[PDB]
């Protein structure tokens, strides 16, 4: 299982509610659900080492890590966290995050590669989940 590629948003399921119920202004909401904040994800995978670049049409971020290693992000609201990723199975990891300073939801995302060569994200803070599905050009 290779999740290097570069993957094209084809769904996107709860995420304008995930970021409601976070307190997400509806402006902000909006220009994250718009067709300009889409998603282009570039990962490269090398073993348990990640890259992975994620680019809209106005923002580009990218993050390294090793699974089993922990490293800083930031959760899907932007605040600061410590992330560990661990493989739940070959095709599927599994991330938990702790924030850096204060309290907060508790997050987490997890990916996924099916046979049929798409990524399904999901992204989950307490009770709520999103998911998002890709694939590869």
């Amino acid at each position: 299982p290779n999740f290097s590629g570069n993957w094209k948003i084809i769904r996107s399921e709860n995420f304008e509610e995930l970021l409601k119920v976070l307190g997400v202004n509806v402006m902000l909401r909006k220009i994250a659900v718009a067709a300009a904040s889409k998603p282009a994800v570039e990962i490269k995978q090398e073993g348990d080492t990640f890259y992975i670049k994620t680019s809209t049409t106005v923002e580009t971020t990218e993050i390294n890590f090793k699974v089993g290693e922990e490293f800083e992000e930031q959760t899907v609201d932007g605040r600061p966290c410590k992330s560990l990723v661990k493989w739940e199975s070959e095709n599927k990891m599994v991330c938990e995050q702790k924030l850096l300073k204060g309290e907060g939801p508790k997050t987490s995302w997890t990916l996924e590669l099916t046979n049929d060569g798409e990524l399904i994200e999901t992204m989950t803070a307490d009770d709520v989940v999103c998911t998002k599905v890709y694939v590869r050009e």
